[PDB]
């Protein structure tokens, strides 16, 4: 299967945000080298610019809808038997749930949205779809349920090469309106609200599952495929000098993230050293990730001179699982 980096660079806020002592350039897509690049600067140096290519880079301009139109094709993969991931990755601060969750707006709303528009017309073709999905927090390696109102243990399957979790709430999906309460729900627990509970979100993985079984007639054929859309944990890099454990945690699991990416898209990415046990999250994720998977990885970036540092390190990483 196939890899792929999209940076999004979010517009400013209002007050609290400027670029007086960076700057951050992007120029249009091109194909001699089928890339989109950027240039990344720091004023007490303007000889050394940044530059980093990806396969998409989003600014201030596009918005949520502007995204989709990016990631529609990707999802509707599933419809045919591929699994599929999509991570957020960035800075606490950097609009990572935004990007994943924003009401109506966000990568896993529209997600639903889209398939849905699929199934109701692949009807006519004879096919006939279930979706079922879970959606959980991996904290400090600890699988939690976040559709519960209980110990999790992760069954692999190699008959199927498809995986669950033991205890964990899966519901089904009739319609978009459906799940559309929870993701009402998640959005304000991870909002700037005065009552939301971020802290614990910043410092988490939220996954949101979903799976399509489907199935046809006249033709006789089925069809399986899982996605998972992931909001990591912030990736600012904490001076560090429990709080320390949750550290510790994140390091390694972002790492792990990167070093298994990097791999995956490996010329020699077959019988080579990957590091999926290495973590929970890559653990549960390995035939989201393995063969013919597609995985997508949304590199989030604050563009106020404010976070340069964090800006730079964002982007190493991504550069990093690209190269
Ligand atoms: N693309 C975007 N357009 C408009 N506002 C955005 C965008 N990305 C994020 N924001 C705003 O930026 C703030 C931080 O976004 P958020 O998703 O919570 O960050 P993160 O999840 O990375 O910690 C929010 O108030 C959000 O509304
Ligand atoms: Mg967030």
């Amino acid at each position: 299967g196939n890899i792929r980096v999209y940076c999004r660079i979010r517009p400013a806020l209002k007050n609290l945000e400027n670029s007086d002592t960076s700057l951050i350039n992007v120029n249009e897509f091109d194909d001699n080298s089928g890339v989109q690049s950027m240039e990344v600067t720091k004023i007490q140096n303007t000889a050394q610019v940044h530059e980093f290519k990806f396969d998409k880079i989003f600014d201030q301009q596009d918005t949520n809808v502007d995204v989709f139109k990016e990631v529609g094709q990707l999802v509707q993969s599933s419809l045919d038997g591929y699994n599929v991931c999509i991570f957020a990755y960035g800075q606490t601060g950097s609009g990572k749930t935004f990007t994943m969750l924003n009401p109506g707006d966000g990568i896993i709303p529209s997600t639903i949205s889209h398939i849905f528009n699929w199934i109701n017309k692949l009807k006519t073709k004879g096919w006939d779809y279930k979706v079922n999905c879970e959606f959980i927090e991996i904290y400090n390696e600890n699988i939690v349920d976040l559709l519960r109102s209980l110990k999790h243990e992760i069954r692999h399957d190699q008959e199927t090469k498809t995986t669950t979790i033991t205890n964990v709430t899966s519901c089904k999906l009739e319609s978009e309106e459906m799940v559309e309460i929870i993701l009402k729900k998640a959005n304000k627990l991870r909002s700037t609200a005065s009552t939301a509970s971020n802290e614990h979100s910043s410092r988490s993985h939220s996954i949101f599952i979903i799976h399509l079984s489907g199935s046809n007639a006249k033709t006789g054929a089925h069809s399986y495929g899982t996605l998972n859309l992931v909001d990591l944990a912030g990736s600012e890099r904490i001076n560090v000098s429990d709080r320390l454990r949750e550290t510790q945690n994140i390091n390694k699991s972002l790492s792990c993230l990167g070093d298994v990416i990097h791999a995956l898209g490996q010329p020699d990415s077959t019988k080579r050293h990957i590091p999926f046990r290495n973590s929970k999250l890559t653990y549960l994720l390995q035939y989201s990730l393995t063969g013919d998977s597609k995985t997508l990885m949304f590199v989030n970036i604050s563009p106020s001179s404010s976070h340069i540092n964090e800006t730079l390190n964002s982007l190493r990483f991504a550069s990093k699982v690209n190269s």
